[PDB]
């Protein structure tokens, strides 16, 4: 019974160029101090996002997960090095490179440390071709943003994303990213309480009320972050407007609740009532440990909610480490 | 033991003429068919929205509410309506008008049929005269939209009209519409599965992470719809945002989860897990049986769900009618 957390982000020790052959504005790099604690992720000479030194250590984030009692995390890009707005070419040069550097990280203790691959989504080819490139160089999978400007998942470019990742058994964890909400929520972090969640969910919803999930192979795995967002509370909705509009049921032949069985989430819905109605509509097979460390938002002490809960022992031990073993093909 | 439905919605028999007194290009008015039982909502001569008898025909209405069990029903305006984006005075006289065809439309039976009036939102003094205005002329409270464009809740203008209404003991709904993230939800209905649940949960905690909750008026009643949305279920990961981020505190100076005692919300969530992690976080005083009727009836059944459940009898009986009588002031 190791601990397996699935959800964590990492951001490479990239130079200020380096970083500017591929774009002085855009691309992000890492300013870090002699103090060496303390560090900011800069795009060009701009700040953005003071971090933590976990974020890029391993060494350091080891002793963290001893601490946390975390036996293997896996971790993969945070979304701003997603270059998904660049030029085709050139964002997938950053890609490789980004997935090089999450190989050196997890170098310092590969037994320990997983990584996730990002790709140029907004190229299918280039896209597939990162996907398998870096899954042979020993990541675990992919992780992407849950969408592209208007496209959600249920575009046929990203539908033929998971489908190649399925055709190749690449597990697929989906953040999301890019905010809906336009000028709206622009304080105490609305964004991240509000948009992400339902970003999420519309990125489920997608797949299901599309049919994606009746063409895409049933050996995908897919998993969505922070517990699905509000996908398991308004899954109750979803399955009354199939039931009663016809206009639901046009590309969706069964019950969107039953597409439960293609997809899986993490844990990290932070509270104990909603942890058991989401392993309710989930199912004790399909909800994995994930903290997203070492953010603030992240679950401060990681299995603490899932450990604490009146789950039976066989359900918290699925979630803390059997399913994700399974998923990602963990020892 | 009266079955009150405080959440529904019509529209008035307004002629062409009479919407043209106030803007023949963007007043709506209703087209009835001439069999009688369809019509169209129009704006000048152009064809806006088809609609059903029951939204303007309290009549047959009544039938309906027979048929259903509902002794009393709350209606107020449908949000095309609203005319917020209009010249603040002639918005002030379309919100008498329309708070007029309310009375009217109650007339017909105003021991079952209750309404809430309209405001100009978008000038504080007009909207809080009309309020007081319509309240005294019979209006048993205020229904507004969620949202005016970009201003949210936590709009000082918006504020204020809120504490007028906490002053003078006036009850307000907060109605979602004019629904963010529009151009990825145009099938399967995305807009009302994903978008207006992320609506009033972004209602809501913009009057809490603002402090608004705090500077206004504890007597202020206010309801929302649709069961709070998804806020319920995202508000463990709100309250560890709030612990972990000082900017999530800058303007909230205590737990967001301990506001749950300044409002209330109606009873949808179309799931019986769902509905009892919405009274557990909420409190059996604070939910009230609302459909957002005019729906398609069916086989479907306005407060099933409750009396379904496997609450306590008490808490039925409060959710059923006993929260909404003292809420509305009806007996
Ligand atoms: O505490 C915060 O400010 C915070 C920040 C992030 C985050 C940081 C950097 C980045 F490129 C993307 C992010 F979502 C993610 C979560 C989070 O809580
Ligand atoms: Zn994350």
């Amino acid at each position: 019974k190791p601990r397996i957390d699935m959800h964590s982000h990492f951001f490479p020790r990239i130079s200020e160029q380096e970083a500017a052959k591929f774009d002085a504005n855009h691309a992000p790099w890492l300013q870090v101090s002699a103090k060496g604690d303390t560090g900011s992720i800069m795009m060009g000479k701009n700040n953005f996002r003071p971090v933590y030194q976990a974020l890029w250590d391993p060494a350091f984030r080891i002793e963290e997960m001893d601490a946390q009692g975390v036996d293997v995390q896996v971790t993969c890009a945070t979304p701003v090095m997603f270059g998904y707005t660049w030029e085709a070419n050139k964002a997938a040069q950053w890609a490789e490179r980004m997935n090089d550097f999450a190989l050196e990280f997890a170098a310092h203790n590969p037994q320990r440390i997983k990584v996730l691959a990002q790709v140029p989504l907004q190229d299918l080819d280039l896209a597939c071709k990162e996907a398998s490139r870096a899954v042979a160089a020993g990541h675990l999978g992919i992780q992407i943003g849950n969408h592209l400007g208007d496209k959600d998942l249920d575009d046929a470019t990203l539908e033929a994303f998971l489908t190649h990742c399925a055709n190749e058994d690449i597990p697929i964890l989906v953040h999301p990213w890019d905010m809906m909400g336009g000028q709206r929520m622009k304080k105490w972090m609305l964004p991240w309480l509000v948009a992400m969640p339902a970003e999420t969910q519309l990125a489920i919803l997608s797949l299901i009320l599309s049919g994606a999930f009746e063409r895409i192979p049933k050996s995908l795995k897919i998993c969505f972050g922070h517990g699905g967002g509000s996908f398991a509370f308004l899954l109750g909705r979803v399955d009354n407007a199939w039931r009663h509009r016809d206009i639901v049921r046009e590309d969706c032949p069964r019950p969107p609740s039953e597409y439960v069985d293609r997809f899986f989430v993490d844990s990290a819905v932070f509270n104990p009532g909603a942890l058991e109605l989401l392993v309710s509509v989930m199912g004790e097979d399909r909800v994995m440990l994930g903290s997203d460390y070492p953010f603030p938002l992240g679950e401060q002490k990681i299995g603490g909610l899932v450990l604490s809960s009146n789950l039976g022992e066989s359900a918290k031990d699925k979630i803390i480490s059997g399913n994700a073993s399974k998923f990602f093909n963990i020892n």
